């Protein structure tokens, strides 16, 4: 795991929260760069990221390099006090390159070539692409070594945004070597993937092909498909590593990151794995319109803080308002510029950046919002960007930098590989993915006044007072041991449906679900009852006797341990078999306590059930006010303490706050009660 | 047509209803096999099917053969008194074979290769593949000939489940030769397919190409697309016959089957045509979750009984509960294991088998339910499986085997080819397929207390008192003549919308629909009025004046015969032009009677309309389905009674109860809970 290393101030500057965004001067005539500088100063901008897609400007024909334009941009910025996060420029190749070498282009499942015309159209395991990317890394680093305004490297851009999967022969060769590395022998691959089924036995590694097109509606080997997702992520990781090491060899000490795609529903790479390979962890994240907007912003940023192991992290990108890439690109509610950003700050970010500085006037993303909209500086969004800039200056003034988000009492577990496993098309239902369950729990906890930490499965969730396994479909023998020990030593554990069905190879744990920990949770599931409305007359819901209603899935629990207590059962017509089948079950195991939730209750059913579940674990006094989210950052050694309070509702609320208000948006504090409007936030120093 | 020949008992054993499932010892350590025997014995299993996907295990590299594992498995079964339905193992090839011979893989409409990774990734007309398959068949037969525990061959597995269509050049060459066989001259092919339209004329057989990709949203030649379905079925049939013939030539007398995919919505192959090529007919059927569950299980089993020409047939596979392959794999309601299976027996099956014996712990079907679940023997499904095996024991004690489901008074006609024709994408409406209408009729009749027989169109539907032609879109001159004679000679006939629109090559019968039999039904339709919800302000339903409602489709009947009676008409706003258009028309023709239903009424509307319609033809309790089997030579009669509702039900029954689940019989009254069933001897 790399040592944490954060981009440092310019020569003649103090440590500040970083504020800025992507900057693309190559899109605008040189004249406008003066105007950019003026407005950056007005907004309180001190860092921007440049060159991300500048390969064709920097190397405009093969072996010829043109730096003067970027040298002049960087100067301008730096003389104005604005620090630069320099890209490798290797995110997307120029047309001369792909024309000269069409073998760089990735191939889809059907073997069809993905052409230029958009971006990132290259095979992650192409050796030709790699040679070109590393050559550009060598040249960039050599040219910018010692530049006094460059403070970090932004390596490539969102690896696997578009090229996560390749099915070319480069990928086939790489996947063969990856399997050999993982499994050693073809026999162990055969064992992993259960190939005795459907005559898929392989005699050697040359018989391993990627999961190519097998006809619509047909079912791929699921162990192979899961491994293909692991491999894809590793393959891109290995390119990133090669790029990083080239840059670092020339510019030792200049911190390197690459930008992740962490959001509740995003699982393109194992971002917990990738977090070990950056000096500081950085995220790209975009609000979900509608009711989930705030809470998922908060969730994603919390997951980021888990991936960063509570080290400060970097919000590389987000949007002031609408994006370009949704079917309907709803605008953000007014106040989102400040509020969302301060939620990312609350959850541990020490940098806040947007895609992008100035709204493009041509190309695919011209309709994506920016800090300077098409409308120009006379706009509400620009005033809001200036307001946030001032707010971040003020939090910098009060010494926010380097505080860490406090440890919660509750860890909500997230597992990228479990999400991958739930994507298989011949699971009990295609309506259940892992990822929705942890978001629901985070939100239901917030409804009960509790801010949880979203914690990756390989991290220290088992160090928390309380933990949640929300649809953690894979549990290895090792993670299973961690579960038994956690509970036996006095841990309090929630476990749900779709948890621990299989080991890490997607081999089912037999004897009754969940096969590896059923003795800890004190239940046994013999079968499932998925639900929905695609079949007239089929079950679409199951009422519980505590006034909640299950949808989509329910475990058919057919026995409970002597130590267990049924807290809720289903109500259903006799013929279904589900009437009075246990739905929510408490248990005691060693010094700890569990609650097993056999169905999907959603945010509203979990929020309602949480007081009774918590009470069965001996925790009735976690009761609190869910109309707001309270998030705390501290440096315990320095005795500094900050509180971030967010209205989660559509009506103004007034709540008791301690300390001195150091920032406010759509909110006001009159001793010592904070009146917070919708989309509003206050920040206090204690 | 092949002489019926049923798999016979092990030496020394008696005739019994067969009970079992797919068995895959290859997936489990040999020590688990001991556990399998014990549990099979407990569950009353007496037959399993083995080796179905074992090619890679039996021929693990090119030219090397490894039989010992399978010899041991079979010996172990047979010694415990469990018979073996042995597969050819040619269902899907090993990676070594596809790696060395990529030309075996099928290609889709776009010419894209379908790779290994799942199953059955081979071209039906690949010569290379056929050589490989026939070699394996030969070797398996030479090796297993005389084995005392193998009672039948299970040839390949579900031909056309994934590889029905291939558009490779092997398919191109084969379809050319099939056309020449069918039409003799290129002029005849041009004529059948109407190639004067859109500059499609062919000068020779080399200008016939498969219905390959023509761009999305475009319209293929329909006659060609229909012939491609007949061709694709035939091609797989030709391979099946070749494999069968190899096996039979080595083990004469061992009965042969291959497993079908017969279900209401299933039409991969013309299964009535394939039923002539098996010694006994075998089916794979999986229940439809929700309201259609029981009726459609029954319907499909009836069709299987039609395909078998009432000879006993073999339920090769079904599920105990959830499958893996649906978007939401709903579980089976309690009682289903016994009930669904006894429905298949009632409709004529003398063997009941599931996919599969032990639920897989790895691979694409591990979430598919089995006889022994992941949970193991301590499970409701396994107890249910054990009860079923007892019940089939009792039924075997009582002489069930060999009895035939009785001849109904009503034949519901089903036609694979008419279903193919209704799949064309520029038909009057893409919401109408043939298959839904015979199922609606079977259910509507049951609602009136009648158990229909589902009878394939080439079979003896015209020997029945009453028959239904439900959206039989194709009627050849020959079939049209059967219709006319059936009725003229005293038959009673229902005919629906979408019946008789075209001949066998999809040329429209001109002059008013249905153009070959409008004189028999006494109606004339000039245009159609399709309906639906995708165009605001367009018609979405038509009330009838008998208090039912039509959806999706109505006939514009503009005249009726002097001999006819309108039984119901539409009511609608004037501007639609449908107001008072006749909807249901009765007729007299010769000594017989017809009724023409010009719209889709669903199970609901048909069920309600049935007394008036039947009444016009000069003619029970729908809460249950009553199904009967019988043998006169043994003087036996058996009645199976199934509750069709979500409420307990009590009904009169005659005879001795010989089996029951979620039901009991007291003083000749049967109280049957939901999902329950009783079987009586009379
Ligand atoms: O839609 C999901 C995906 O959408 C866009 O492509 C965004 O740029 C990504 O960061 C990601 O959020
Ligand atoms: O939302 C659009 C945005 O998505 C990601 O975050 C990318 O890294 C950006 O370059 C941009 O395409
Ligand atoms: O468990 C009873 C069961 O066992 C035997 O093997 C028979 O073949 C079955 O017909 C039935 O008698
Ligand atoms: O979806 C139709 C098809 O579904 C699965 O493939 C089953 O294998 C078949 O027997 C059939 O029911
Ligand atoms: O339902 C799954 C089942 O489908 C068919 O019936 C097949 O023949 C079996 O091998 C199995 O794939």
């Amino acid at each position: 795991r790399r040592k944490h290393s954060w981009p440092q101030p310019l020569k003649g500057a103090e440590s500040r929260l970083w504020y800025g965004g992507d900057y693309n001067p190559d899109q605008w005539p040189e004249e406008v760069w003066d105007d950019d500088i003026r407005l950056m100063k007005k907004a309180g901008v001190n860092l921007v990221s440049v060159g991300i897609f500048s390969w064709a400007k920097i190397e405009p024909e093969e072996g010829k390099y043109d730096f003067d334009w970027l040298d002049r941009a960087i100067d301008k910025l730096g003389k104005a006090g604005i620090a630069v996060d320099l890209a490798s420029a290797t995110a997307s190749p120029p047309m001369w390159l792909t024309q000269a070498h069409p073998e760089v282009l990735w191939k889809d499942e059907r073997g069809d070539t993905v052409w230029p015309g958009a971006r990132e159209h290259w095979r992650p395991t192409s050796p030709v692409f790699r040679e070109y990317a590393l050559n550009l890394c060598r040249r960039m680093a050599e040219h910018y070594k010692g530049n006094p305004y460059v403070v970090a490297w932004h390596v490539s851009n969102e690896y696997g945004c578009h090229n996560r999967f390749d099915y070319s022969d480069d990928a086939m060769r790489a996947f063969q070597k990856w399997c050999k590395k993982r499994y050693k022998t073809i026999d162990a691959v055969n064992e992993a993937w259960g190939t005795a089924f459907w005559a898929q036995h392989m005699n050697d590694f040359s018989e391993i092909i990627p999961p190519r097109y097998i006809g619509d509606g047909n079912f791929m080997n699921p162990g192979k498909l899961l491994d293909y997702k692991r491999f894809s992520s590793d393959a891109l990781k290995e390119l990133y590593i090669a790029e990083r090491d080239v840059l670092e060899s020339i510019t030792p000490g200049l911190p390197l990151t690459t930008n992740f795609m962490v959001s509740a529903g995003g699982s393109m790479l194992d971002y917990d794995d990738w977090g070990a390979e950056v000096d500081f962890v950085s995220n790209d994240h975009y609000f979900t319109p509608g009711e989930a907007h705030f809470d998922e912003v908060a969730y994603a940023a919390s997951l980021m803080d888990g991936i960063s192991r509570k080290e400060p992290w970097f919000q590389m990108e987000h949007s002031t308002s609408a994006v370009n890439w949704r079917p309907i690109n709803y605008r953000a509610e007014p106040g989102s510029v400040v509020r969302d950003s301060l939620a990312q700050v609350a959850m541990g970010a020490d940098a806040i950046c947007y895609f992008q500085w100035r709204q493009s006037k041509a190309g695919a993303e011209k309709w994506h919002s920016s800090m300077v909209p098409h409308a120009g500086e006379d706009s509400q969004i620009f005033r809001d960007v200036c307001e946030l800039g001032a707010d971040l200056g003020r939090l910098s003034d009060e010494g926010l930098m380097g505080t860490k988000t406090v440890k919660s009492k509750v860890a909500v577990v997230f597992d990228y590989e479990s999400q991958w496993a739930t994507e298989y098309t011949a699971n009990p239902t295609q309506q259940v993915d892992h990822w929705t369950e942890p978001l629901d729990w985070f939100r239901a906890l917030a409804d009960n006044g509790i801010t949880a930490d979203v914690v990756p499965v390989r991290s220290d969730w088992d160090s928390y007072e309380i933990a949640v396994l929300p649809c953690v479909y894979l549990l290895s023998e090792e993670t299973s041991r961690r579960v038994r020990e956690f509970v036996a030593n006095g841990g309090k554990l929630f476990v749900t449906y779709y948890t621990g069905l299989s080991d890490e190879n997607d081999h089912i744990w037999l004897g009754g679900y969940p096969g590896s920990i059923r003795d800890v949770v004190g239940v046994r599931v013999e079968e499932f009852a998925p639900m929905g409305n695609d079949m007239p007359g089929a079950l679409d819901h199951l009422d519980l006797d505590n006034g909640t209603v299950a949808h989509d899935f329910a475990d058919v629990i057919t026995s409970t341990a002597d130590t267990s207590t049924v807290l809720a059962s289903y109500k259903a017509e006799r013929w279904t078999g589900m009437n009075e089948v246990p739905a929510i079950v408490a248990n005691g195991y060693g010094d700890g306590r569990t609650v097993y939730v056999g169905c999907r209750l959603g945010r509203q059913g979990l929020a309602k059930s949480l007081p009774a579940m918590l009470g069965s674990m001996g925790l009735s006094d976690l009761a609190g006010d869910g109309r707001v989210l309270r998030v705390e950052r501290a440096d315990a050694a320095a005795a500094s303490h900050f509180e971030f309070v967010f209205n989660r509702t559509h009506e103004p609320v007034t709540v008791d706050v301690e300390g001195e208000a150091i920032a406010a948006s759509l909110a006001h504090v009159d001793d010592g009660r904070a009146t917070i409007d919708p989309t509003g936030v206050v920040v206090l120093r204690r």
